[PDB]
């Protein structure tokens, strides 16, 4: 296993990872065999972490494990594209705080149903430095952690909705996200293209 606590993006035993924090607190990240990763954090700022490919695309991603956030935190399905740049986000979980913003309407995938939101963000951190950007947003009706996210129903129902994503020139992980919280997670992804 290896620990991260250190902003950096690379592979581990065949999976691509990212680890982002802006420095508060306490944040790790374990990279353990195959999918397999932890996290655990004390009073952070913010941070984003997890495993999954180096580049996004339409994939029936299955994942399993533990995901306990105290306060603020959030399990998605997460990634970036380019032109247009979007920061997007398949929520699965979350702590005290639901994702919220400009509703679209409802889409059905894996068992559940999401709420579809777009938010924006003016110069913020992102794959390409400070940047504004939308933000799109999948949010399951119900708490869960565990089971297969079809990430081409989600893409699909934000075109449908207006909201168009670039070119998935940028990671797609299975993420563990903290605000101002603390907590840990323990989760394994892998996943086929659809
Ligand atoms: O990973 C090693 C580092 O890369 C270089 O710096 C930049 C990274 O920090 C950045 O990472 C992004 C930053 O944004 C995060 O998204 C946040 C997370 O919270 C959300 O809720 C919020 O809306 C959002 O703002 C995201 O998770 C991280 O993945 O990636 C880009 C990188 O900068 C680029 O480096 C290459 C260069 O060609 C570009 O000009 C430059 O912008 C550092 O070198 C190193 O620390
Ligand atoms: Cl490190
Ligand atoms: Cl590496
Ligand atoms: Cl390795
Ligand atoms: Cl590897
Ligand atoms: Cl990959
Ligand atoms: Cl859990
Ligand atoms: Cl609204
Ligand atoms: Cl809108
Ligand atoms: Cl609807
Ligand atoms: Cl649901
Ligand atoms: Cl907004
Ligand atoms: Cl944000
Ligand atoms: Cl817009
Ligand atoms: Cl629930
Ligand atoms: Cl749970
Ligand atoms: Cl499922
Ligand atoms: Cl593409
Ligand atoms: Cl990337
Ligand atoms: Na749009």
């Amino acid at each position: 296993a290896t620990v991260i606590t250190t902003n950096q993006t690379g592979t581990n035993n065949g999976f691509y990872y990212s680890f982002w924090t802006d420095g508060g607190g306490s944040v790790s990240m374990t990279l353990n065999s195959g999918g397999n990763y932890s996290t655990s954090w004390t009073n952070c700022g913010n941070f984003v972490a997890g495993k999954g490919w180096s580049n996004g695309g339409r994939r029936n991603v299955q994942y399993s494990g533990s995901f306990y956030p105290s306060g603020n935190g959030y399990l998605a399905l997460y990634g970036w594209t380019s032109n247009p740049l979007v920061e997007y986000y398949i929520v699965d979980n979350w702590g005290n705080y639901r994702p919220t913003g400009t509703y679209k309407g409802t889409v059905t995938s894996d068992g559940g149903t999401y709420d579809v939101y777009q938010t924006t963000r003016y110069n913020a951190p992102s794959v390409e430095g400070t940047k504004t950007f939308n933000q799109y947003w999948s949010v399951r009706q119900s708490k869960r952690t565990g089971g297969t996210i079809t990430t081409g129903n989600h893409f699909d129902a934000w075109a449908r909705y207006g909201m168009q994503l670039g070119s998935f020139s940028y990671y797609m992980i299975l993420a563990t996200e903290g605000y101002q919280s603390s907590g840990s997670s323990n989760l394994t992804v892998s996943g086929k293209l659809a």
